[PDB]
């Protein structure tokens, strides 16, 4: 929880920018930093204070006694699949294994800015849009794009100085249990809710941009996500469909508030896709918007999403697969065109090893600012 003098935490600049209506578009000193529990945490002799994703309770007995005696170090990037340049980051689901095989590195970033807390982004009422590659992403594999209302320095506090520099604090809408809880130590072993805003979870045959709702107490884990395969739509989305995910293509995300500005109430999100140089038509007519949300009505849906989307949060790019389910429910079924079976990351790293996601220029702000005359 102080930041170790092995391996210096270099995080690399990621260009993004913030444009509005009448002023353009700004750049921001954005760079990404890789997730709290991916790094080495040790002593000051080189004994470790992790053990298995857990503490080691010799040396944290204590969160005072843990904030005094460990301290956690820095990352190769390239080592943990993330390649960065301009405005462009390259994601990997694997690496190569010196034992031979390849590696699951599995990276989760988030977007830094210049004074070392995370960028907050507040899209009620804004738009967000980026680029991406996702055509070397077979079946059962998640290129994601998403937002946390995790806290902006991470959680660090008087025994946590190192904080969202390297990664902390990390809350999403499932709601899960760290072994550091926003920054320090989950004695309890609580779970660890906030707002999640999922803009893109995807790979070349399916997707789904879900939002995900919560009290302070639980979330909406599974919210009301639009697939357009889901939707009816099968041949709209995949290599050479309407929109064709075997090219790069342009993703647009729009927060709609009933007052027109980021001071009212979140009514809609619609998705517009453009790719060579023209706007791609939605899967179904009138937009591809999101206005009812049931699952999230618990939760005072889809309208606190917009609370937390006004508050700002955190940008998290990810890339994965499960072992368990395949991510059968993004691309299988009713849900897209893989097999059951397909998606196992055993024959992911068979057949399709260095799939990797490219997310590029990344712009946030006003609605209809951000895309290109
Ligand atoms: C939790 O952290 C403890 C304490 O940092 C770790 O235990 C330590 O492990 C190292 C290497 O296994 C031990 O090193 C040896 O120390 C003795 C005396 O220092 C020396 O004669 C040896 O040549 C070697 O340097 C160290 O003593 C030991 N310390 C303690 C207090 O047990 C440990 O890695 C963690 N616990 C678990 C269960 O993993
Ligand atoms: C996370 O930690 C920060 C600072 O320690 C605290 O301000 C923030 O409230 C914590 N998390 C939550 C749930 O607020």
């Amino acid at each position: 929880q102080q930041p170790g003098t092995s391996t210096p935490e270099v995080h690399p600049k990621l260009t993004t920018y913030k444009c509005t209506k009448s002023g353009g578009c700004v750049a921001q000193d954005t760079s990404v930093v890789l997730d709290w529990n991916y790094r080495w945490m040790h002593d000051k002799n080189f004994n470790s204070c992790t053990v298995n994703g857990g503490v080691n309770t010799t040396l944290c007995p204590d969160e005072a006694t843990c904030g005094a005696n460990c301290f956690i170090e820095g990352v190769d990037y390239a080592a943990s699949g993330v390649t960065v340049s301009g405005s462009s980051l390259t994601m990997n689901q694997y690496m190569p294994s010196s034992s031979g095989g390849y590696s699951s590195v599995s990276p989760r970033l988030y977007l830094l800015g210049s004074d070392g807390d995370y960028e907050l982004l507040q899209l009620n009422g804004q738009e967000l849009s980026f680029d991406v590659d996702l055509s070397t992403l077979p079946c059962g594999e998640n290129g994601a794009l998403y937002l946390s209302e995790m806290a902006a320095n991470g959680g660090a506090n008087q025994y946590n100085t190192a904080g969202a520099n390297y990664g902390s604090g990390y809350c999403d809408a499932q709601c899960p249990v760290q072994t550091w809880k926003n920054g320090t130590l989950n004695t309890n072993h609580s779970g660890y809710c906030c707002n999640e805003m999922d803009i893109l979870e995807a790979n070349s045959r399916a997707n789904a941009f879900t939002p995900h709702s919560c009290t302070a107490t639980a979330c909406d884990a599974s919210g009301c996500g639009f697939n357009p395969y889901a939707n009816g739509f099968q041949r709209y989305w995949g290599p050479g469909f309407t929109l064709d995910t075997s090219k790069v293509f342009t993703i647009i995300t729009q927060f709609n508030t009933d007052n027109g500005l980021p001071s009212g109430n979140l009514v809609s999100i619609t998705r517009k896709y453009r790719q060579n140089g023209v706007d791609v038509p939605s899967a179904q007519s009138g937009g591809d918007t999101i206005s009812s949300c049931p699952s999230a009505s618990a939760y005072g849906g889809l309208t606190t999403m917009g609370k937390a989307l006004a508050n700002g949060m955190v940008l998290v790019f990810s890339i994965w697969n499960d072992n368990g389910g395949n991510m059968n429910w993004l691309d299988s079924g009713n849900a897209g065109p893989c097999s059951s079976t397909e998606g196992n990351p055993s024959t992911i790293v068979a057949n399709n090893p260095g799939t990797h996601v490219i997310f590029s220029n990344i712009r946030w702000g006003d609605i209809g600012s951000t895309t290109g005359g």
